């Protein structure tokens, strides 16, 4: 879970493109950073803050090689149709990032964010080049909101991997 | 785990004091936040540098009003050792926050940080008001120069409690 | 499963008005006949052969007091945006029978139609005013073309529960 | 189940000619359809409708291709017997179609029409040239008076499999 | 099994009469000793030597107040069907003593004489007026010539329950 | 159980000749009939009349190719202190026949005879040359009276493999 | 096992007067210090050197308020018999302490001294007044050999209740 | 358990020269005995009298060919800092002797001395060349006053192996 490789995944997913594909967590290993988010449903009307925010902010990941994945318990064809749908007809409109679909909802329950064997709970969850979970947030941080602070925590972790850890100055072995 | 109540406990605890008590997670609902953290061991030839940071910075959390929990799987009398054992000797010093005992492994278990039933990894757990996680940080994020990023996230998460998520502009139901 | 009762749910809907509810298969009982059909997805490229077949047929199957109940994994929320979606661009159109939702997958594994944990393989089961089960049609007789045929076995049904069946002449206890 | 191949059995059978044989549900892959029936008990007070109507309606099986199977928990020892009782003294007669028997109630319990581990429930299973299964009628669909009933859903398999499914006109991907 | 009472039973049955009904194990406690016996099937090509040799010497059975109770796990129905059948033509006749029925397989399995969970093997058990086992006859000892055997097998029971053991002679504490 | 051969055992034992050695139930298959019998214990204040009687008509048991085998839950070592004390003094005395020593109480569970995880039941159980059940006595059949009814039993036993079962006169398949 | 109360029992027993009765292990709790010793069993030819050596003294355990109790798999009355062989014919004579009987082999269990669920293993057990285990002697140290060991244990444990341990020196909290 | 070889580990440890290293308890077979003994916690208010007791009498042991090694549930790393402590501020000094580690709680738990899977209970295990347990001393017994009674127990175990068990003068297979 948090010790070694966050839990792999096969899943049918909608590209930028509006194209269908296969994407693998593993595809991304020794290429990208991946921010797997999770959100309960398409199509409600409930806003989608997160992906519209995510999206909003996709060239501040690209810069930082981070691959965004979004998923929820829909089909592929969902995804697809909620793309088409624009922003005022209560759709996301054309994103340019990976919708994946958990139509099993066995990458939800992996992630221990599957809400009564239903829904995705909202989620983000920061994986590094090597496929190992960073971080996971949840409820009040789990929101559109908290871009700035994904960032924040992006750029943390990238420069703890270049840098390391710091020793209080007065302490000795 | 992150639907509703982080996992409970009642704990043996060595107060900023240097004095035993009994710490459960409950005693702070509705009265702090709490940010939990787990350390391997004590007394190793490893610099304690999340607890020399995160004590460092005791002010910085009691004016957010978060409550500072150490945790690892050492008894309450080797914490307090350790705390008369000064840093030039490779001991913590008589640190502020309160360092909880794992004697029994079940804590560290119960937030799945448990390496080879042994040792606890190193994570970092904000829980509110409502004894509700609201993030995890492991492995090169749960650094000691991760103090900064913890205390953005407090912050971010006060502000999303206070004034909710915001909606695109452009979306309709 | 065809000893007393189909098995029962609680599912939420769309109604033929676009309105949203919830739906017992109990809700009949003593009231109508029930036509419960699953299908895998909503938003497909395969054609919706089935529903609107069925939809079509509707007046059909009102004149013989039989409520039609399409169901699919699919959320509420998908299950309107393809009522929403019209057939021209690939979707149902405003259907007036009801769409029923079976999100936990729960529905679809009772009448053991679920294929890999993932959708519900296509199936017509007639159920009674009692809540019994009288057929259940698959694969090569789960097709739209199949409308004429429920008919048949409902005006069979409905014959038999009025006449019973008939002793071959020459038999003797 | 009702994905890919119908519970396979290897059964003790009473053949038209009253000769004893083996009958196995793989026999007829690729030879003959399939439609397997299952009734409670032989020698009973209860006129045996479904064997006599069926066989009076032999012919139309054979000129549609398919083998007609009787099955219940009785021996083939008892079906001989039965068969040797004329319909006057509560026998069936020399029906011309074959009767296998489920002593060890094993088909019964696979097909799921085995009733309180004693007795087979009525069932009509229509199984196709490759061993799948297209239909099961049960309850006031399991009757003597369902044959024409029967004939038509095997019509429209036959005619299914040489056509498939017809696509409403103004649908389009 | 042998400790305290035989295995329980209620069974539909054939009696003498030809006339229905039920009979249980207990009906016969405080009234009658039990010779109750097993075969497999009924109505087969191998002659039921058991039956017949027990019924010609009932008479014998009634004399020591034993009920005859014989037992297969055919139907109540084809038991009766078989009696109505004479031993010309492979029938039991016109028995005097009663057959019930194993139809769920639950008896022979009881006493452990089901063979293949299909047929009860070839068994012979006395059961004494308070409903415990006095011996099981099987294989060779289970035959139809066995009767004289089971006749003073029953005289050496009622002669041991009158007068109990007898000690050696120059035995003492 | 009573299907093929009887539980299979390796047990240590006393023999006439009051040496000890090892007894195999397979030892006597195509050699010799196998009467083995319970006890529950040696040295008690109840008269062994099984063993005495037994041994008493040992010669009856030879002249019919039966080997004798006294089973109880006591070591060798009992049983050979048991024939070392005389009649007079509560032993068995010199018998001629061999005790099997069941230490790990395995043999009586085998045989369905251990009474309270103890002691076994007494029992009489007739083995053939092939290693199969013919008969097991118990309760007020497992006397030392009933050695009479056991020689009876195995004379039926012997003239029933020679000659095999008898049909009915008037009987016809 | 060693925190709290020893495995409780309550077996057939042979008195010192050779009278039988009952012995639970509860009857000493604030009366006696208990010595429950095991040995495998009665009337081999290995000499009982721990059964005699323990008998012979008798008079040290009574000084110090000891209950000795012997324990094997044997039936009390094979323990009897055991009793009344003397010494020169492989005996144990007339013992004056009890010998309890584990005829069902659950005390041997209960203790963790049962070899090949067969015979007990030799052990010596101290119980203390509360029913408390303060040791056990196996394999070399349970020997005949080890009476005057035994004896020093209990005159160790009966001053450590009286003083308690004892504190080195220069120690200070 | 005390049936051959004693519960193997492989362990983290201080030595008597404040190093680190691995123990196993394999790597005294064949070269000495063992003297494992248990303690729950390091750095209590508790004196550690069994420890100081037994360092202070190590030449005993070692010129009885006896490896003494301590254990408890803290880290070796603890451990240490302990012998880094002096008596005068509640530490065991430079003590001479082995300190293994058993952090997982495999130890006590495979020696069933693990109290409220926290703590080891206090427990004295002797172990003889071979690897197997001699005796095992607990609760009023596993006190430091208890020094003197291990080494006589230990000349006795030494003495044995030199000569066996003693036999009854008058006793006689």
């Amino acid at each position: 879970y948090f010790q070694g490789q966050a839990p792999s995944f096969k899943a049918e997913a909608v590209f930028g493109d509006n194209t269908f594909g296969e994407v693998s967590l593993s595809d991304f290993i020794g290429k990208k950073y991946v921010l797997l988010y999770f959100y309960p449903l398409d199509f409600t009307f409930v806003c989608p803050s997160e992906i519209i925010a995510l999206d909003k902010a996709l060239d501040s990941f690209k810069e930082r090689n981070v691959e965004l994945l979004g998923c929820s318990v829909d089909s592929k064809f969902t995804h697809l149709a909620w793309k088409k749908t624009p922003l005022s007809q209560g759709g996301i409109g054309n994103i340019k990032h990976t919708l994946i679909s958990d139509i099993s909802k066995s990458i939800a329950r992996s992630y221990d964010v599957l809400f009564n064997e239903s829904v995705a709970l909202r989620a983000f969850v920061l994986i590094d080049k090597q496929g190992v979970v960073q971080h996971l947030l949840v409820n009040n941080l789990a929101l559109g909101r908290s871009v700035d602070e994904i960032l924040r925590l992006i750029d943390a972790l990238q420069h703890h991997e270049k840098y390391g850890d710091v020793c209080p100055a007065n302490w000795q072995k």
